[PDB]
RNA sequence: UGCCCACCCGGUCAUAGUGAGCGGGUAACACCCGGACUCGUUUCGAACCCGGAAGUUAAGCCGCUCACGUCAGAGGGGCCGUGGGAUCCGAGAGGGCCCGCAGCCUCUCUGAGCUGGGAUGG
């Protein structure tokens, strides 16, 4: 199942600040492809945020043993 | 020999400039000694001009160090533009993306006189 843990920049007007709660997101898929898709569309739908300014820069399987938020841990 | 170092005539016209301190000449470049004569000072042989040669490396001149100036290279920092495109965004002011190009200032470090034509010295 691959949790996925997504990082990188999108923008609205020079807005960077890489840490959690203004910059980037847990996904849980099969493959990473599936994983981008999602936050393409999470981001872009809910702050309106086209994919030219969504930076993705580090994208990485996490294991599922070791996770700050426990949302993410409760649907496994 | 030599080559480069001064001198005469230059080119480039601060990377070449300015100030301070120091180094260097038995020749050359100068300061220097003197005025009958050419010439001369609205006074002054100071300057210009003429005639000289005892003295000196103190000036000039050349080189070296250090301060500022100037031209570059590298690094930290402040500011920021633009030619083409879209039934792109936005009420507008303005902004984002695609293809094509950059610039200015300020600090810090490191260097910084090259060169053409002719008679003396090494």
């Amino acid at each position: 199942v691959k949790i996925f843990m997504v990082r990188g920049t999108a923008i609205f007007s020079a807005s960077r600040f890489p840490t959690s709660q203004k910059f980037t997101k847990y996904v849980r898929a099969l493959n990473e492809k599936q994983a981008i898709e999602y936050i393409y569309s999470q981001l872009g739908g809910k702050n309106k945020i086209k994919r030219y300014n969504i930076h993705i820069q580090e994208i990485k399987e996490v294991k599922e043993d070791e996770i700050t938020d426990k949302t993410i841990r409760d649907l496994a």
